[PDB]
């Protein structure tokens, strides 16, 4: 549905291979949102419904309007805890390849937390999405500290969250197609690579 909190329920015995960890766009519902059930099953079609583990940022990350507002796009306590969950997948599942997603405020959230890693789990994470970026034309369509190749990012022409805008039109909210689609493909994609 949309909440899977698969890391969370899961232990070191029962590790997946791949570990995505998505953060929903603003006042969304459950961890997931309206993308990361579609990005999910598409992953689980290709890995496996048990090669993979879906994990939405809940907890801290409450998704507010207002916190878009912050500098970094959204709040020091929400990044704290997307940077707890990859900790997470980290010290359980050492082996397990990380990937990473976000839409909206949930975008600004997955890059600050990944600017924020230090550099073994960041170079765990073969492939990040982000969907609707706030922080696109800030941070020139990259991830601070991340490479662009591992980058992919969904920014529509009209979304003007991607040219340093808060309004949310039409474009913004058209990325359906994507996240059934292209997103789920590049990850589904740099995790192979890698393994």
């Amino acid at each position: 549905r949309t909440t899977r909190d698969d890391l969370i329920n899961g232990n070191s015995a029962s590790c997946a291979d791949v570990i995505f960890i998505y953060a929903r766009g603003s006042t969304e519902t459950g961890n997931l949102g309206t993308l990361g059930p579609s990005i999910a099953s598409n992953l689980e079609s290709a890995f496996g419904k048990d090669g993979v583990w879906i994990q939405g940022v809940g907890g801290a990350y409450r998704a507010t309007l207002g916190d878009n507002a912050l500098p970094r796009g959204t709040s020091s306590a929400a990044i704290r805890e997307m940077l707890g969950l990859f900790q997470q997948a980290n010290t359980k599942c050492p082996d397990a390849t990380l990937i990473a997603g976000g839409y909206s405020q949930g975008a600004a959230l997955a890059a600050a937390s990944i600017e924020d890693l230090d550099s073994a789990i960041r170079d765990k994470i073969a492939g990040t999405v982000l969907f609707g970026y706030t922080k696109n034309l800030q941070n020139r369509g990259r991830i601070p500290n991340y490479p662009a190749d591992r980058t992919k990012v969904f920014c529509k022409t009209g979304d003007l969250v991607c040219t340093g805008s808060l309004i949310v039109a039409a474009p913004h909210l058209a990325y359906g197609p994507d996240a059934r689609g292209p997103a789920p493909e590049f990850l589904i994609e740099k995790v192979r690579a890698v393994r």
